[PDB]
């Protein structure tokens, strides 16, 4: 069986729904900002691509109590990709054959902390409350959505780090090949906090260096990138089943053609190459047309940022790609980046433009040879690819062709 | 293609291997011991099923550091598991053809929060030091294994609450069957800790009437039962296609001849019932031999132990199975339960016996008519089931059948 994306939805430091992200993209628009909270933390990195929406009322108030904020952006997410699949309560809810797959890379540091901080207050158990362990454990965003959209096929979490919502997507892809599920919601959220930040920026993964001009300090294959900017937010589309889709005239953005998923088993926090050049050609088996577009991984990392160029020159050798890293416009949502990038190169793909590769003062010298866009540029493009990897050496990559 | 299990290996609150497990397992031993550490918290429930092993020096240096309990539990789980299937390093290492599936339920609650803790001293970011993210993430079980073991195939955590492992293990046994792995490790792992365990204490999850009498604490199905018994360990086994198997002479415990996968959509702290009827059902669907025994999820809770029976008289009919909930003697090690129990289960198949459901004194009265096995029997056994089950309404089964 096929897959096909038939909704999606999106809460992101450059917008608050695919409106918004395509505007953004479209105009190169950073999301970066100046964060008060990172910096009275005692964070060397004092910059973050934050969602900007009053979450207030959105949410009813019995189904958000369980609700850490990953889980409201990937919810808020879920809203937009049901209302632009078309789907009704009675279409999906209720229905074994409609599933949930979706996840964070961090769960909810900030309440994982809240739960030991209360316990050692002066009211314990009280303080702590009885929601505590919906936020705080690694599912929180399966468990907070499955539960309020009624969903009764697969409900479960991928947990992958930064490759978390590329394996949720590929995973639910799957279900559709085995003729498990005719839906599966794919995605994830990630909170934005320093109880998570300061791990990052503890290890010298984040940009601290461009504090005084946020919008410069994401800035993918620059000489002069120092790490990348810690993002939260959510992203969640609809796989779907192609007959089924095309039988309840589904609006489709594309086919998942490809899904690669693979491990360096090499080095916890350095990426060998290896494992994302046999990632990418694992998606590009058996796909008859070339990549026109490919949203890199792209961090913003010195050591990272090359090796996933020389992994693509290893894939493409004299035939590059187009390539942009959005992560210089939107920072780096963790677990959220998989989902939120297939939306980026979906809407490139929808709207036929390649979104630039913003803040490169001085390219890279490994760009040479390949084609880095850096201006945003109309184009029909038929193929596209996304590539995410994580700590632990994991690997996901996604190509996604016009039907 | 088919999936064989071909190796296990686990660490648990009954014994550190196989040997041990299956010694206690024909005892009736309980694992669970009174807790200082739960005490002096503050907690209500002093109670725990504590892994009893000085991992200290079991793992290298350059390994561990990046490592939670949970991942010390599941590493050393699949050391042995390797050892059991017989797998040399020339085999399993840099194989493409080879992944890893394993989860926990948590992360390390106990690392994020020594993270945050560290951070709001004086030192800040020297104080956390650069290896909290691994420690602290929620796929830190996948991470830390696929990268020390050279794994080349997949590398991804399923995350499902207490769900997690069985979940793990189902998705292997859908690698094998896409045709795109012939080896992938699958299981889990979960850390025990105040800083988690306060926040089921926090719902009322865990028991607390019973500090005096540890052993008597976990007690599914009788009467004056008062909430699980909260536990850490780690679980791991072989996943293989059949024919990879039997082409290298592999030992095969049992062949996975089912798996369900549901969801209840319905309450985030209660199960449906409904969905659990479903997930039985989708794993016995084209199973054409009855089950001989059934490990319930059982974990010792007034609501969960009698809707989970009630799913399962409905599955069944009137032909029930065999039933005894091992977690009376294990207590619930949340995330890590499924590949335990799994484990239990096919050590069950292999040796021919009945592990007893302790500490029923009082048998409740929605247990009645039911096969609840109180005392070790030796018995032959062909097809076993084993569920689990997470808050969120996360479902999961699992069939085992000899070959
Ligand atoms: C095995 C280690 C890997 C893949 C590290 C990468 C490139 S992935 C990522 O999101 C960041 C920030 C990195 O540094
Ligand atoms: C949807 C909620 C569910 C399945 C709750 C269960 C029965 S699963 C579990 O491990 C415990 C302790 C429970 O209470
Ligand atoms: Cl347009
Ligand atoms: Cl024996």
């Amino acid at each position: 069986k096929r897959a096909v994306i038939t909704g999606l939805g999106i809460v992101s430091s450059i917008g608050n729904n695919q409106q918004e992200v395509l505007a953004s993209l479209r105009e190169g628009r950073s999301g970066i900002t100046f964060s008060q909270e990172l910096k009275d933390s005692g964070m060397r990195s004092h910059v973050w691509g934050n969602v900007k929406l009053d979450t207030t009322g959105l949410i009813d108030r019995k189904v958000v109590r369980f609700m850490s904020d990953a889980s409201i952006y990937a919810f808020l997410s879920m809203e937009q990709a049901i209302a632009d699949a078309g789907l009704s309560p009675e279409a999906y809810q209720n229905n074994p054959r409609v599933g949930l797959i979706a996840g964070s890379g961090g769960g909810s540091p900030r309440f994982q902390v809240f739960g030991a901080d209360a316990m050692r207050g002066p009211r314990g158990l009280k303080a702590v409350g009885p929601y505590v362990v919906t936020k705080a454990m690694a599912s929180g965003v399966s468990a907070c959505l499955a539960t309020p959209f009624k969903i009764h096929g697969v409900n479960y979490s991928i947990s992958s780090a930064c490759a978390t919502s590329a394996h949720c997507i590929g995973n639910a892809v799957e279900q559709i090949q085995l003729g498990k599920q005719d839906i599966v919601f794919a995605g994830g959220g990630e909170e934005l906090c320093w109880e998570m930040a300061c791990e990052f920026d503890a290890m010298g993964a984040l940009s601290t260096k461009y504090n005084d001009t946020p919008e410069k300090a994401s800035r993918t294959y620059d000489a002069h990138r120092d790490g990348f900017v810690i993002a939260g937010g959510g992203g969640m589309v609809v796989v779907e089943e192609l007959e089924h889709a095309l039988a309840r005239g589904a609006h489709i953005y594309a086919e998942i053609v490809g899904y690669g998923a693979t491990s360096d088993g090499a080095d916890m926090v350095a990426p060998s190459g290896e494992g994302a050049v046999r990632c990418m050609k694992m998606a590009m088996h058996g796909v008859d047309t070339p990549i026109d577009y490919l949203n890199s991984h792209g961090t913003s990392t010195p050591v990272g940022d090359v090796k996933e160029l020389a992994a693509i020159r290893e894939v493409f050798g004299d035939k590059s790609p187009a390539i942009s890293a959005t992560k210089a416009m939107t920072g780096h949502s963790l677990g959220a980046a998989g989902v939120q990038e297939a939306i980026y190169s979906l809407l490139m793909l929808e709207h036929g433009f390649i979104a630039p590769s913003i803040n490169i003062e001085e390219l890279d010298e490994q760009a040479a040879g390949l084609n880095i866009v850096t201006e945003t540029t109309d184009r029909e493009l038929t193929t596209v690819m996304s590539n995410s990897f994580g700590f632990g050496g994991t690997n996901a990559t996604l190509v996604m062709r016009k039907l």
